[PDB]
């Protein structure tokens, strides 16, 4: 077996000749030759089975690839794995090799118009799918849009998805702990539990907005400061809005805030299609109820060189972990990822 930076990947013999891509809490990611494909391929390796969390996420993500199949959602290649529970340490996931993300080429990358455009309707593609079947990613943000040589855009890292449950979304004040820090709505603060299609539409609005000065729309510096940042450039919500929020702690907190004005997106993105802001600004739209839903985005004048719904694709079906020990999360990852052996 070869080795990369202390990390010993057993994925022979098929996978050969390693570099390491990247790293990460409890996994790292390579490239490696595939065999039998020809082709140099990305892998990670995953050493989940000590934690339950770490057990819960890898469940998730594995099972919702493996049922997916989107030209914009990451495909599932591949699971490499010990041919018994009692011998499986370490899982690998194989995955196309991709080029970059969306977070390591805005670092150094402007992007044209058709770029954005290009890019937020393949975003747009992929989330109508994954909405579709009645799931929630609740982490978007460009490290998790994975890009090719010919700028082919799709979404992965599913650790943190949920069913949707709009029904249940409602809860307290400065509670809630959803997606990154950066591309999380407003109402996670005030009364959300991030349950509804809604939270995903903000991320792709923030990624929208990144996309077009490469620099983070709502760069709070802490959780606590994440609403300063929103409410700083899309001013004071509307009474109607308040009105909609009946939760008191939240919606005093709002009402004791001095006035403030928008911020208009055209002072902030003054090179911007016009056409594209007008889309920003309905997805970065304070009440989740009249912020823009995937499909009606998907057919917005900005997009509307690629919008075809005939080739929007949804899923076949929808999808219809807390309590469970590691042992039992550890039996269902065995369960899950026997097709690929061996
Ligand atoms: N460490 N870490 N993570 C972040 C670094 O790894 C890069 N990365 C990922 S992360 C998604 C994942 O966990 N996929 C499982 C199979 S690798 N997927 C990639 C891919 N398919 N091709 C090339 N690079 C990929 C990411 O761009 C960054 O460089």
């Amino acid at each position: 077996p070869e080795m990369v930076r202390g990390q010993v990947f057993d994925v022979g013999p098929r996978y050969t000749n390693l570099s390491y891509i990247g790293e990460g809490a409890y996994g790292m990611v390579c490239s490696a030759y595939d065999n039998l494909n020809k082709v140099r391929v990305a892998i990670k390796k995953i050493s989940p089975f000590e934690h339950q969390t770490y057990c819960q996420r890898t469940l998730r993500e594995i099972k919702i690839l493996l049922r997916f199949r989107h030209e914009n959602i990451i495909g599932i290649n591949d699971i490499i794995r010990a041919p018994t529970i009692e011998q499986m340490k370490d899982v690998y996931i194989v995955q196309d090799l991709m080029e970059t993300d969306l977070y390591k080429l805005l670092k150094t990358q402007h992007l044209s118009n058709d770029h954005i455009c290009y890019f937020l309707y393949q975003i747009l593609r992929g989330l109508k799918y994954i909405h579709s079947a009645n799931v929630l990613h609740r982490d978007l943000k460009p490290s998790n849009l994975l890009l090719n040589t010919t700028c082919d855009l799709k979404i992965c890292d599913f650790g943190l998805a949920r069913v949707a449950d709009p029904d249940h979304d409602h809860t307290g004040f400065l509670t809630e702990y959803v997606a990154t820090r950066w591309y999380r709505a407003p109402e996670i603060m005030l009364n959300s539990k991030g349950y509804t299609k809604s939270i995903d539409i903000w991320s792709v609005g923030c990624i929208l907005a990144e996309m077009l000065s490469n620099r983070p729309i709502f760069p709070g510096k802490h959780y606590l400061d994440q609403l300063n940042h929103i409410l700083g450039i899309l001013g004071s919500p509307s009474q109607e809005d308040l009105n909609c929020i009946i939760n008191l702690k939240a919606r005093n907190y709002l009402l004791s805030l001095p006035h403030k004005n928008k911020v208009p997106w055209n002072r902030l993105f003054p090179n911007a299609d016009s056409k594209a802001l007008d889309l920003l600004d309905k997805m970065l739209t304070f009440n989740p109820h009249k912020r823009i839903e995937v499909e009606q985005a998907l057919a917005h004048p900005y997009l509307e060189q690629y919008y075809d719904p005939s080739d929007e694709p949804i899923a076949e079906a929808p999808f219809k972990l807390d309590d469970l020990p590691k042992e039992k999360l550890k039996e269902l990852i065995f369960e899950e990822t026997a097709r690929f052996q061996p």
